[PDB]
């Protein structure tokens, strides 16, 4: 936990610094409602589970945000391959994580760190 990594004086990661696991899963939820309401991207998501994807999107994120959680999902970059997704799709879906943090009340500042270590996944996630 967050206690015990100051114990052992490691630095405090996003993930504890925007309130954690709690924090995660109030912002992926509030992200998947904008994103699906978005007739721009709604449509990428069709055929998906999306109570599957959240709990995906959740352990994916916390890790990536430096959190102690596991991720039992596939890669990145096979799954979105195919699908045709362009940067100015990521974007747009970048726009709607944007939004769900600040609607969380996370500090801009700590907003741009975050898209900061989200924005090179697009390598990944895009065609092109
Ligand atoms: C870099 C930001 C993104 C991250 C971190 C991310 C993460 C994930 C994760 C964890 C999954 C679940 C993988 C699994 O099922 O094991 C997933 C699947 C998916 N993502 Fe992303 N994603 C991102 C961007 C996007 C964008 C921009 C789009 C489309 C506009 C998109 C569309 C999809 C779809 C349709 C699926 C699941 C397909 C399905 O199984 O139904 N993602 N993504
Ligand atoms: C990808 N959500
Ligand atoms: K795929």
């Amino acid at each position: 936990g967050l206690l015990s990594r100051l114990r052992k004086r490691e630095p405090i990661s996003i993930y504890d610094k925007i309130g954690g696991h709690e924090a995660i899963e109030v912002v992926v939820e509030d992200f998947y409602v904008r994103v699906l309401a978005d007739d721009q991207l709604s449509a990428f998501f069709s055929g998906t589970n999306m109570s599957r994807l959240k709990g995906k999107q959740v352990e994916f994120f916390a890790a990536a945000l430096g959190g102690p959680e596991p991720y039992t999902g596939a890669p990145m970059k096979q799954v979105h391959q195919g699908r045709g997704i362009t940067m100015h799709h990521f974007s747009l879906v970048a726009g709607h994580l944007a939004d769900a943090l600040t609607a969380a009340g996370v500090p801009s500042e700590t907003i741009t760190e975050i898209l900061g270590v989200i924005a090179p996944l697009a390598v990944d996630v895009t065609s092109g």
